C-alpha cells in the first residue's frame, strides 16, 4: 500500500510512534474526546466508544487468524482504535434531538449532521494545530468518512432528519484525503451512500456490536426491560433469526440475562459479542474498485446479521423510543432552538469573546452561522443548560 | 342500654346518634388532614379509611345474613363507617418515623402513640365543641379502643434505633377523665377485665374488632394493585413470595383460586385486576363470624368479637406480610421515615427551646395555659402531631 496514506496535511528523535499511534494519542488528548464523558450506571458515549475500540481490535485479530492473506492490509491496533474513539464525537448535546434542532437551524446554510460534525472537528476545529485541526493521518481520516459524499449531493423530527455527508465549507479537507486515489475509484466513492473503506467497515461493525449487546445489561438491571418482554421481543425472534448459535443458546442465554449476578450476565454479554465478532470476514466489494483499501470490506455472516438487526432493534425499542428518553430530547431540541435564536440575533455581543472573534471574522465570507452550529455543537449538555438558563 | 348513645356534654334532624357522629368525623380537620399523608397515583390515608369503611360495611351484611341472633348488637353501617374513618386521624407526620421521635421527645411527659392520640383528638383536640372534641357518642369511642388501657400500665436508654423506641399502645392518662367517662357504664368486673394484658392489651368490643379486620383487609388487598402496577414487585416475586405461601395457607379456596388469581393481578388491564382484588375481598369477608371473648365479660358489646376463620387468616397474614416485605419494609420509604424522625426532633427541640416565642399563637397561648398543670410538652406535641409533611417541612425551613 501507497506511503501517502502515512501523510498528514501539515509538517522529536525519541518519538519512534507509529503515525497511527501518534493518531490515538492525539483523539485521546483532545477536547472532543473528553467531552463524551458529559454526553449520555456511568455508561457515557465516552465508555461506548471504548467498548467499540475493543471490539474493533478484536474483529481484526479474528480477521487475520482465519484469514492470513489480509494481515498486511488490516489496520493495525492503533488505527482502529482511533476510528471507534473518534467516531462519535461529532455528536450535539441532546442526541438526535439536538441534531435536528442545529440541522433545521442550518437549513439555509449547509446543514448539520453528526458525522459532518466529527469530520469538521478533526479536520479543523479541534485546536491541536493552527489550521488543520487534530492533523490526522490521510489512512484514518478515510476510515472516519463513512458517508463519503458532500450532503449537497446527498416541529417535526421526520422532516428534519439529515442527510449524511461531509460540508461542502470541508470540501478541502476531503480533496486532500481522496488525493491519492486514481479519478475512477473516486467517481465510485460518491456512488449512491454505498460505498466506505475497509478500515471504516470495520469500524461500524464495532459500534453495531457496541450498541446491540451492552446498552441491554444495564437495562435489565434497571428494570426497563421485564423478563416477559425479552421473550415476547428479543428472544423469540432471535430463535428464528436462521444463525444456528443464537437459535441454539438463546434460552440458556436468556436465563443468564436474568440470573441477577453481574458475573453471570458478563458470560451473557460476551459471549454475544464473541459469537457476532468470529462471525465477520473480509471479502471484496462488488465495484471495480482498484484500491485496496476500498476493494475490500469486512462483512457480517448475514444469519448473525439478522440477529444483530434483533438486538439493535431491541434496543431502540426498549431503550431509545420510550416516552421518559423522548421527552428529554424533544427539550432538548427546544433548548438548542433557543440557543440559536438569541445567539444569533446579536452574535458578536452574546458570544464569549473568542467565538464572537471567530464569528466577525467567518462574517467576511458570510460563513458567520456555521460559527454559531460549531459552538452550540461542542456544548455539553450542562453547558448548554446554563446558558440557556443565562439567556433565559 | 341508651347510655350508649350518650355524649359528654334541630327539629328536623332526625339522624340517629351515630350518622351525627359520621357527619362530623367527616367534617373534621383532622379527617381532611388524611388527604396528604411522574404518575396518576393518589391513595392516602384517607382513601384507605374509605376502603376500610366499605368493607366494614360489607362485613356487618354477611353477618346479618349468616347470624340472625346478632342483629342487635351489630354496628349500624354509620358507626362502623364513623370507626374507620377516624381510625387514622392520630397518625403523625413520617408515619411511624415521626411517631418513633415524638415518643421519644416525650419519653418523661407520657410518650407519644398513634391510637392515643386518635383518643386525644376526637375527646379534645379537634375543636368542633370547646371542651369535648368531637363530642362523640359512647359506643363510637368506646369502638376507637384498640388498647384500651393507659399507657402507664403498658425504660429505654443510651444516631437512634428503631426497635428501641417503638411506643407502646394505650390511653395517655392525661386522658384519663375521658377514658373514665367511656367506661363509666360497665360494671367494675368488666373494667378491671378490659385492661388485661395478653405490655399488650388482650381485649377491644365487638364494633372495634370489626374495624379491625376492615382495616386488615383494606391494608392487606388495595395496596397490592398498585404495587403491581408501579413495578415494585415483578410477577417472580409474587410467585416466591405470595402465591406460594398462598397455595400453602390451608384455606381450599385460595388454593384453588391463586394460579388464576395471579393471572389476573398480572393482567395489565384494571377491568381484569379489579375481579381479583374484588374475588380476594369477598373471599376475606365472608369468612367473618362472632364468636364469644374467652374472658367473662358480661356486657355485650365485650362478650362477642368477630373473627376471621383461621385458614383464611393466615391468607390475609401472607397478604399483610407481604405488603410490608414489599411497599414498606423498602429503602426508598425507610429512609424517608429516618429523615421525618430526624426532622420531627429537629422540630421538637427547637420549639421547646422557647415555646412563647416560637410556636403560632394560638399554639402559645395554650402552652402558657397548660403549664399551670406543668403539661406545656404535650401541647407542642399536639401540634407537631397534627402537622402535614409539608406543613413539617416548612416550619422545619424556617428554624433551620
Ligand atoms: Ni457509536
Ligand atoms: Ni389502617
Amino acid at each position: 500500500l501507497n506511503p501517502e496514506w502515512l501523510a498528514r496535511n501539515n509538517d522529536r528523535r525519541n518519538d519512534h510512534r507509529s503515525p497511527f499511534q501518534r493518531d490515538r494519542a492525539r483523539i485521546l488528548h483532545s477536547a472532543a474526546f473528553r467531552r463524551l464523558q458529559a454526553k449520555t450506571f456511568h455508561r457515557t458515549r465516552l465508555t461506548h466508544s471504548l467498548e467499540a475500540a475493543q471490539i474493533g481490535t478484536g474483529i481484526v485479530a479474528q480477521i487475520k487468524l482465519k484469514q492470513p492473506e489480509f494481515r498486511e492490509l488490516l489496520p493495525s491496533d492503533s488505527l482502529i482504535d482511533s476510528l471507534c474513539l473518534a467516531h462519535d464525537i461529532g455528536h450535539p448535546p441532546y442526541g438526535h434531538g439536538g441534531e435536528i434542532a442545529l440541522n433545521y437551524m442550518m437549513r439555509d446554510h449547509g446543514g448539520f449532521e453528526g458525522n459532518a460534525q466529527t469530520f469538521r472537528i478533526v479536520t479543523s476545529l479541534e485546536p491541536y494545530t493552527e489550521h488543520h485541526g487534530m492533523n490526522l493521518s490521510r489512512r484514518t481520516l478515510l476510515g472516519l468518512l463513512k458517508y463519503p459524499a458532500l450532503l449537497s449531493a446527498t416541529l417535526k423530527a421526520k422532516d428534519w432528519s439529515p442527510a449524511k455527508g461531509i460540508y461542502d465549507c470541508d470540501l478541502a479537507s476531503l480533496d486532500w484525503v481522496l488525493e491519492p486515489l486514481c479519478e475512477s475509484d473516486r467517481e465510485l466513492l460518491g456512488q449512491m451512500t454505498r460505498f466506505k473503506s475497509l478500515d471504516c467497515s470495520i469500524m461500524e461493525l464495532a459500534d453495531d456490536i457496541a450498541y446491540g449487546v451492552h446498552d441491554l445489561e444495564d437495562a435489565i438491571v434497571l428494570g426497563m426491560v421485564t423478563r416477559a418482554q425479552w421473550q415476547e421481543a428479543a428472544a423469540a425472534q432471535l430463535a428464528e433469526c436462521g444463525d444456528p448459535w443464537f437459535e441454539e443458546h438463546i434460552a440458556e442465554l436468556s436465563e443468564m440475562l436474568f440470573s441477577g449476578k453481574h458475573y453471570v450476565r458478563k458470560d451473557a454479554i460476551g459471549g454475544i459479542v464473541n459469537a457476532l465478532l468470529t462471525s465477520i470476514s473480509v471479502k471484496p466489494v462488488e465495484a471495480p474498485f482498484h484500491n485496496e483499501l476500498l476493494a475490500f470490506n469486512a462483512y457480517i455472516e448475514p444469519h448473525m446479521g439478522n440477529a444483530l438487526e434483533v438486538l439493535k432493534h431491541f434496543v431502540s425499542q426498549y431503550v431509545i423510543q420510550i416516552p421518559q428518553v423522548q421527552r428529554f430530547e424533544y427539550k432538548g431540541q427546544q433548548l438548542i432552538m433557543d440557543l440559536f435564536e438569541a445567539l444569533s440575533a446579536d452574535p458578536e455581543r452574546l458570544l464569549p469573546q473568542a467565538t464572537g472573534e471567530k464569528w466577525r471574522k467567518a462574517q467576511e465570507q458570510d460563513e458567520g452561522m456555521r460559527v454559531i452550529c460549531d459552538y452550540i455543537a461542542a456544548m455539553t449538555d450542562a453547558y448548554a443548560q446554563r446558558l440557556h438558563q443565562q439567556l433565559f
